Parts: C-alpha cells; structure tokens; sequence
C-alpha cells in the first residue's frame, strides 16, 4: 500500500467510492451546487483508476488527507463563499485537515428539504435514478455535515430500495410514504444517538462511558470472559473518542480495526458473528453493532459469592476498584439482557456506593450482607412502569394512549409550548406501540433505547427555549438519572389556569378534509389548551368534555351545510363544557 487511495478504491468498489466521495465534499463545501461536486467527484475517481493502473504514478503516493484538501485547495470561489475557510489552505497538512474540520457549519443556513409528491419523485427516478438519488444524498450530506458518511451511505442503499419497489407499485403513495417517514425517523434517531453520546463522553468522562460499555458488551457477548470484554470496552472507547472528534478517515480506520479484531476473535465473542464478518469492509462494524445479543452460557452461578460471601470482598475492590466494579457489572450485566443498561448502572453505582461506605465500618461482611436487598426496587421500578403503561396502551390505543399521556404531561409542565407538549406525548405514545409488543423481557432495553431519543430532543428544545428549572434538573442530570428525574415529576400545584380564548376552541369545517393524522393533532392540541385553561379537570369531567367534541365533529362532518354546524354546534359545545367545567 504505497497509495491510500488505490487501496480505498478497491475495497470500497468503484460505486462506493464515488458515493463517499461526494459526501466528504458534500460535508465541506456545503454551498456549493451539485454539478460542482459532480466534477471533483469524477476528477478524483479518474484519479483513483490512475493509480489502481500504477501505484508509482504521479501523486499517488500521497495522503487521503493531502488530496482531499488540495482539491478543496483548488475551487475558485473558496474565499468568497467559505470566507476563513480558505484561510485553511495557508497551512502545511497536519493543520490544514484539522483546519477544515473546524469550519464546518453543523446546522446552516438552507431552506427546509421539501418532499416532492410521489408521483413527481418516481417519474424523476425512472427519468434520471442517478442523479435523482445522488443530488438527494448530496441535499442530506450538506446539512448533516458531521453525519458518519457510511451510516449517510447505508441509509441512502434503502431509498434506493423503497424508490425502485414503490414507483412501480399500481399504488405508490400508500407503498412510498410510510417507508419515507421510517427512514427519516430512523435518520434523525441515529443522528441525535450519534450527538447523544458525544455530549456524555465531554461532560460525564472516560470512566463513565467505560461502565456504559461494559455493561453493554456484556449484554451482547455473554459468553466472553470478562478480560475480553475490557479489551474491547478500551477499544471502542478509542473508537467513539476518535469519531467523537469528527474526523471521517481517522474515525473509518479506527471502526475497521475494531471490527477486524472482532471477526478474527469471534469463538472467543459471541457464535453469532459468522454473516457480519463475511460481509465487504463497508458493511463490516456497522452489522457487528446491530448484532443479537449472544445467548447466555447455561451453567451461570449467583454473584453471591464472589461480590457479597466472599472474605476478601473489600482487598479485591481495594486492590483495583474500577476493575472490581467492572467485574460485577460484566457479570451482573450478561445475566440480564432483559435490563436497560442504565438499570445495571444503578446496580453498579449502589454496590459502589455500599462497598465505600462499608469497607471502613466496623464490620463489612455484616455491612455488605444484604447489599442485594438494595437491588429489589431499582429493578421493579422500571418494570411496573412499564407493566402499568403498557396496561393502559393495550386498553386505549395508540391514540387514546396519547391522550391521556397529553392530560398526564401538561398538567404535569404546563409552562411548555402546546406544539411541543403535543409531539412529544404523540412520540412517547408510539414507543408504547413499538415497545408494548415485545414479550416481558425484551421491554426495558426497547424502552430505554427509545425513551432516550425522545428525552433528548425533549432537553434540546428546553435547553434553546427554557420553560420549568425541573426539566432543567432532569436535562442536566447523569443520563443514569435522566428517565427517573422525568418519572418523579409531580404536578405543577403553581400553574395559574391560563385564559379562555374564543378562536383557541373554534373549529371550522376544513377539519373534516383533514388527513388522520392533521385532525388528530388540532384535536391534541386542543386537549392541551383546553387542560391548560382547565388544570384541576378531573379524568371523568374531560372524558365527557372530549366524548361531545367527538359527538360535534361526526355530526358536522355528516351535515348539508357544514360550516354553519360548526359555528352553531361549536357555540353549543363551548358554552357546555364551560358550565360542566
Ligand atoms: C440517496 C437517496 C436519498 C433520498 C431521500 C430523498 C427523499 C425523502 C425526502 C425527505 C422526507 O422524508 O421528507
Ligand atoms: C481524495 C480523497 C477522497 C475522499 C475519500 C473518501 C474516503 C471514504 C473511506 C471511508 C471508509 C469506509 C469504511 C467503513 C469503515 C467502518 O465504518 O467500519
Ligand atoms: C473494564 C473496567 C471499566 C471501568 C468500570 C467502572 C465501573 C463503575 C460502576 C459505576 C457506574 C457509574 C456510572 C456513572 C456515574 C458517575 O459518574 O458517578
Ligand atoms: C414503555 C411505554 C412508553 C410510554 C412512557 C412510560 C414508560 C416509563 C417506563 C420506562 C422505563 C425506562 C427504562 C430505562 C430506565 O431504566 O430508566
Ligand atoms: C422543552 C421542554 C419540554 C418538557 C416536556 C415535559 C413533558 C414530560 C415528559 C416526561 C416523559 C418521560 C417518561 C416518564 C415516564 C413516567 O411518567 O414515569
Ligand atoms: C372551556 C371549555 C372549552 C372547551 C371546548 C371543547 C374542546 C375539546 C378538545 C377535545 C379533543 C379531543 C379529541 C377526542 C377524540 O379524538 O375522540
């Protein structure tokens, strides 16, 4: 490997390559138009051919990151567009790379990306697919800039998939547009994981993160021993500092490494690696990630003896101590892959806890007897929160369950914005549908996994707009404590009803040509103004108050001359419900 670039081009494969490509300069040159981008992309990849032919071509010897900036180096209009980016060109490469990976604009100034209707996207996929598709992936590069460009590439392949199974479908909307909205939910959700753990390794360090992957680890590949597991835990620890740093090759090479290690160890990981590790270097990390946990060994004892009966407890946690809490969640943790990470956390933090207290008292063995006691409503805590709401969504529906998430909520801050108590109840309610599916055991990691996509876009709305110094509490807390600060939010006893206003509870027929989804959410919106103008409304008064909305709209929707229902009737129904209320 005298040339980086020969080598990439034939990993990757010609299709591949050129794809990357035009996401790395995607990511850089943001503002440049498409057809710009095309050029250097086929410059590049005549390049790359040159030097497949002949390694000692001229300049094939040179680095990714040398070509990479020289070309950004040669657009004309650096200066007048990027202005101190072209600044970035002064410098000799070691700076010059980390130059331009400073002044990319994470979030910039462009228009919303508006979805053509179906049948204008089909027609231009079958017209022209690869500029179709190429021009769109270039759209999302640009204003995710900081987005993994495999993973970007990954979810590219699937709209490719969804385009060519949909667009020759006799009925294309109904096929095209529920897999859009996946994958554009899927995509922000991967993305704000991806700036999620980025944030806790900053505030909350290596160590914690570390704890996080062992558990984790331990979870996934229950058969590894222990040494094995911290081996790995110290790599990917490695890893996301390194791709924490945003640095696309540097970040590339560190997860092929990794998952190099991973194929070449399997028989000492998990038996379910076989499929991941014959796929081609692109695929490789990324199938490893997503990978079932392992099944548990059969002949698993107690953790009694070694954390809790065993003399020499206190020498061997002395001794080592973040490697003898480490043991006990590597061992606590392969045993339950029913709990959330953060639940095995918890079990973590109180064992610390009690060890520190109790290996200076008078008589540890006795102190640290019954430390599994303490165990008992961590665990149950999550579980009957989830046997509860998962009682009530198999009662209500998805959109009923929404519902009352709505009245549990705004009653609980209702100091947020409408639209966004709205959203919010309207996600957590799906995570019951997605969630409440699974048997028992596999509910608390789905949870966790969702809850925590929700809750952040939650603390990154309040952190831009603040609103209650609680939700500050809960966002600013340790991830471990994030979803139980949430959990204890009482009702705001503070809230001074808000006040009535007419056009607020006025509706106009327009609500009956509606999608199901658009008149759900002005009816939830409604329930929230109407609970934040009537906050001591008891669950029996706003049942009566939505069954005669309900009433209104059907009659309404069903009348000659509707509009005039719905200034009649509505008059009928406000002025109700204010009495009842
Ligand atoms: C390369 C393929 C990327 C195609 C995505 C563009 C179409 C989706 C529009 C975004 C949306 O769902 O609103
Ligand atoms: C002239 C410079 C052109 C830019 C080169 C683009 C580099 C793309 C290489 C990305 C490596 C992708 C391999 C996947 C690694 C992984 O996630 O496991
Ligand atoms: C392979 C060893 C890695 C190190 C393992 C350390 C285990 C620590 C257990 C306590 C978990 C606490 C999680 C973060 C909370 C805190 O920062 O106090
Ligand atoms: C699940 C239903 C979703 C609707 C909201 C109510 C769920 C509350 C229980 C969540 C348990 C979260 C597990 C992660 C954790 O250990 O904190
Ligand atoms: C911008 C600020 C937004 C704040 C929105 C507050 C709404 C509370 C959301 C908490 C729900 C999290 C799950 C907790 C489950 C439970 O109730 O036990
Ligand atoms: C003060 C009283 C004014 C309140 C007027 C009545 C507005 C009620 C909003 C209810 C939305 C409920 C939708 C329920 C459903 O879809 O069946």
């Amino acid at each position: 490997h005298k040339s980086e670039v020969a080598h990439r081009f034939k990993d990757l494969g010609e299709e591949n390559f050129k794809a990357l490509v035009l996401i790395a300069f995607a990511q850089y040159l943001q503002q440049c138009p498409f057809e710009d981008h095309v050029k250097l992309v086929n410059e590049v990849t005549e390049f790359a051919k040159t030097c497949v032919a002949d390694e000692s071509a001229e300049n094939c010897d040179k680095s990714l990151h040398t070509l990479f900036g020289d070309k950004l180096c040669t657009v004309a209009t650096l200066r007048e567009t990027y202005g101190e980016m072209a600044d970035c060109c002064a410098k000799q490469e070691p700076e010059r790379n980390e130059c331009f990976l400073q002044h990319k604009d994470d979030n910039p100034n462009l228009p919303r990306l508006v979805r053509p209707e179906v049948d204008v996207m089909c027609t231009a996929f079958h017209d022209n697919e690869e500029t179709f598709l190429k021009k769109y992936l270039y759209e999302i590069a640009r204003r995710h800039p900081y987005f993994y460009a495999p993973e970007l590439l990954f979810f590219a392949k699937r709209y490719k998939a969804a385009f060519t199974e949909c667009c020759q479908a006799a009925d294309k909307a109904a096929c095209l547009l529920p897999k859009l909205d996946e994958l554009r939910d899927e995509g922000k959700a991967s993305s704000a994981k991806q700036r999620l753990k980025c944030a806790s390794l900053q505030k909350f360090g290596e160590r914690a993160f570390k704890a996080w992957a062992v558990a984790r680890l331990s979870q996934r590949f229950p058969k590894a021993e222990f040494a094995e597991v911290s081996k790995l835990v110290t790599d990917l620890t490695k890893v996301h500092t390194e791709c924490c740093h945003g640095d696309l090759l540097e970040c590339a090479d560190d997860r092929a490494d990794l998952a190099k290690y991973i194929c070449e160890n399997q028989d000492s990981i998990s038996s379910k690696l076989k499929e991941c590790c014959e796929k081609p270097l692109l695929e490789k990390s990324h199938c490893i990630a997503e990978v079932e946990n392992d099944e548990m060994p059969a002949d698993l004892p107690s953790l009694a003896a070694d954390f809790v009966e065993s003399k020499d407890v206190c020498k061997n946690y002395a001794e080592a101590k973040d490697v003898f809490l480490g043991m006990f969640l590597y061992e606590y943790a392969r045993r339950h892959p029913d709990y959330s990470v953060v639940l095995l956390l918890r079990l973590a933090k109180t064992y610390e806890t009690t060890l520190e207290k109790c290996c200076a008292a008078a008589d540890p063995h006795e102190c640290y007897a019954k430390v599994f006691d303490e165990f008992k409503p961590l665990v149950e805590e999550p579980q009957n929160l989830i046997k509860q709401n998962c009682e009530l969504f198999e009662q209500l529906g998805e959109y009923k369950f929404q519902n009352a998430l709505l009245v549990r909520y705004t009653k609980k801050v209702p100091q947020v914005s409408t639209p966004t108590l709205v959203e919010v109840s309207r996600n957590l309610g799906k995570v019951g549908s997605k969630c409440c599916k699974h048997p028992e055991a596999k509910r608390m990691p789905c949870a966790e996994d969702y809850l925590s996509v929700v809750l952040n876009q939650l603390c990154v709305l309040h952190e831009k707009t603040p609103v209650s110094d609680r939700v500050t509490k809960c966002c600013t807390e340790s991830l471990v404590n994030r979803r139980p600060c949430f959990s204890a939010l009482e009702v705001d006893e503070t809230y001074v009803p808000k006040e009535f206003n007419a056009e607020t509870f006025t509706f106009h027929a327009d609500i009956c040509t509606l999608s199901e989804k658009e008149r759900q959410i002005k009816k939830q919106t409604a329930l929230v103004e109407l609970v934040k103008h009537k906050p001591k409304a008891t669950k029996e008064q706003l049942k009566a108050v939505m069954d005669d909305f309900a009433a209104f709209v059907e009659k309404c929707c069903k009348a000659d001359d509707k509009e005039t229902c719905f200034a009649e009737e509505g008059k009928k129904l406000v002025a109700a419900s204010q009495a009842a209320l």
